[PDB]
DNA sequence: ACACACGTGTG
DNA sequence: ACACACGTGTGT
């Protein structure tokens, strides 16, 4: 749509939905606009893509600088890049909105209890390609298959069976099937990331209009594959990522033009504003560094805040981690080793951007175009996890009524 | 190209 | 508890 010419990867993915402007103070207006509130409420951040990724010795996630929250005045946070060489109207893109106080700590705080409680003793793990370095090899859930870090996936999904979602075949299908067959126990488990994503659907409306309004183009076309109670449903599949180390990818499946929510619950030792929580997770953008400058293009406002924590410039380190005899095998013992980090670290162009999301916090990113990861927790426990997320999305060619049945039927209908 | 996947209902 | 049928996109 420009002339500044044409558009390649070393810019980084192209996309407005979450937002876009001519520089980093249009932004400020439009986020500004959308929050209702001006100033100091508002934090953005330059980031640049480096298309370098930030990772371990072992291939496994890795942060450089942690964006952290810098007062409780701040309310919204908004990563942006400004695309190199552009000096047209979309020159500066959001990637990535924080809200800090994104849902009322006292329904994080039972969320976080409920979950836990419900998913530890009836949950049905789900296994994901992201939940392994790409050798395989690595052990960043932990080795406990009680207690290892875990990813649970509700709601609706799509499927390449059915090039439609995976119910298609299901009469009454269960979007929260717990293990075994407690109807009372899944009841509950819907009703709250039912009320939870009913709860999301306007806060998301309200800072990302366009990938909101993206999400309910077909909401009452195919209403069996929609999240929540309320019109305005732009959500398809929950996912709850309990003490989940999520390796370096992208939602692949999900719709184009979209974006997923994450809501962040965090246990107990880690939800005061100035705490030391003896661990914590963080959500990583790999091919990504911080730029010398901070929203107004002012060095000493960005060397204050390396200073004052709210950008941790962290170093490197050399650790000692478990490694698996055997990769884990596809659906088609241990032994120690070090893990170092000092390359990432020696080239500054290697990226490797965190946020530290906090309890009750929502964050909004497109999750399909930019590479993401979650941090590996120092001894995960999915029992009493350090952190829960609950990523709230709508996969790709979700817009057939009845989980797309009446498709499905016909398909076989063509039969000799 | 081509290995791989936030699966489910049949029998 | 198993086997089998159904078959898409992307990043590289
Ligand atoms: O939990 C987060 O912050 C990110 N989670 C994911 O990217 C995922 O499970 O796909
Ligand atoms: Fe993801
Ligand atoms: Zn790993
Ligand atoms: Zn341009
Ligand atoms: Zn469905």
């Amino acid at each position: 749509s420009c002339r500044c010419v044409i558009i390649e990867k070393d810019e980084g993915p192209f996309y407005t939905h979450l937002g876009a402007g001519p520089n980093v103070a249009a932004i400020r207006e439009i986020m500004e606009e959308r929050f209702g509130q001006k100033g100091k409420a508002i934090r953005i951040e330059r980031v640049i893509y480096t298309g370098k990724e930030g990772k371990s010795s072992q291939g496994c996630p890795i942060a450089k600088w942690v964006v952290r929250r810098s007062s409780s005045e701040e309310k919204l946070l908004c990563l942006v890049r400004e695309r190199a060489g552009h000096t047209c109207e979309a020159a500066v893109i959001v990637i990535l909105i924080l809200v800090w106080e994104g849902i009322p700590l006292s329904l994080a705080d039972k969320l976080y209890s409920e979950l836990t409680e419900t998913l530890r003793k009836y949950g049905t793990l789900t296994n994901r390609r992201c939940a392994l370095n790409e050798e395989r090899t690595c052990a960043c859930q932990g080795l406990d298959p009680e207690t290892c870090g875990a990813s649970f996936s509700f709601g609706c999904s799509w499927s390449m069976y059915y090039n439609g979602c995976k119910f298609a075949r299901s009469k009454i299908p269960r979007k929260f099937k717990l293990l075994g067959d407690d109807p009372k126990e899944e009841e509950k488990l819907e009703s709250h990331l039912q009320n939870l994503s009913t709860l999301m659907a306007p806060t998301y409306k309200k800072l990302a209009p366009d990938a909101y309004n993206n999400q309910i183009e077909y909401e009452h076309r195919a209403p069996e594959c929609r999240l929540g109670l309320k019109e305005g449903r732009p959500f398809s599949g929950v996912t709850a990522c309990l003490d989940f180390c999520a390796h370096a990818h992208r939602d692949l499946h999900n719709m184009q033009n979209g974006s997923t929510l994450v809501c962040t619950l965090t246990r107990e030792d880690n939800r005061e504003f100035g705490g030391k929580p003896e661990d914590e997770q963080l959500h990583v953008l790999p091919l990504y560094k911080v730029s010398d400058v901070d929203e107004f293009g002012s060095v000493e406002a960005q060397e204050e805040k390396k200073r004052s924590g709210a950008i941790q410039v962290l170093s490197s380190f050399r650790r000692k981690v478990r490694m698996l005899a055997e990769p884990v095998k596809t659906c088609r013992g241990s032994d120690e080793v070090w893990s170092d980090s000092e390359q990432s670290f020696l080239d500054p162009d290697i990226g490797g951007v965190a946020v530290a999301p906090t309890h009750g916090s929502i964050l909004i990113e497109c999750a399909k175009r930019e590479l993401h990861a979650t941090t590996p927790l120092k001894n995960p426990n999915r029992n009493h996890p350090t952190r829960i997320s609950l990523v709230f999305y709508q996969h790709k060619s979700m817009n057939e009524p009845k989980h797309g049945l009446a498709l499905w039927e016909a398909k076989m209908a063509e039969k000799a």
